[PDB]
């Protein structure tokens, strides 16, 4: 798969079996999804971006299926305008930015 | 050029002759740079990120030298922790995400 960047590179991922549309983001170090409930075993974290920080709940070894791949990775949940898959998952999937 | 995403994909660009370190960001729709004076010709824009909103100055037809290409693109200027090259510039360079 190859993504031109004319439109946002957004795909469907399944997090713990629930589908979420996510943005593939080389500018995000980690990943953060909204609207999913992952349970009580998390560590509190903060994440920053343009405009300030948000509180997040960090979850480890989450089961993800994306791009016909299956990984386990850390995901944060939080009030994010769009769901972001940062370089933590992208590296696990084997994606690169090419010119 | 191919960037694995183990490290942040940060490069040196020249904006109207001035060297800046920038992040190549597929999740940013637009581009925002701090610490450079572009000129008087701007419109003030509002820009939304993870934490909240920021006021910026938009510059059109700014000349950029990056990754061996020269482009002219729109660049905003603002209170940004990291200089960002988002999709407008990525598309113009012929960059893609690949799996
Ligand atoms: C999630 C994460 C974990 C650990 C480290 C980082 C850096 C993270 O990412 C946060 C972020 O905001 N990253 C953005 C780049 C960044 C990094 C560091 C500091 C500042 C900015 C992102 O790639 C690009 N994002 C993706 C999220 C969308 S959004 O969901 O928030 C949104 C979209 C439209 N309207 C409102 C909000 C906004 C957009 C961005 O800031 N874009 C501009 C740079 C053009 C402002």
């Amino acid at each position: 798969p190859q993504f031109s960047l004319w439109k946002r590179p957004v795909v469907t991922a399944y997090i713990e079996g629930q589908p979420v549309e996510v943005l593939l983001d080389t500018g995000a170090d980690d990943s953060i999804v909204a609207g999913i409930e992952l349970g009580n075993n998390y560590s509190p974290k903060i994440v920053g971006g343009i405009g300030g920080f948000i509180n997040t709940k960090e979850y480890k070894n989450v089961e993800i299926e994306v791009l016909n791949k299956k990984v386990r990775a850390t995901i944060m949940t939080g009030d994010t305008p769009i769901n972001i898959f940062g370089r933590n998952i992208l590296t696990a999937l084997g994606m690169s930015l090419n010119l």
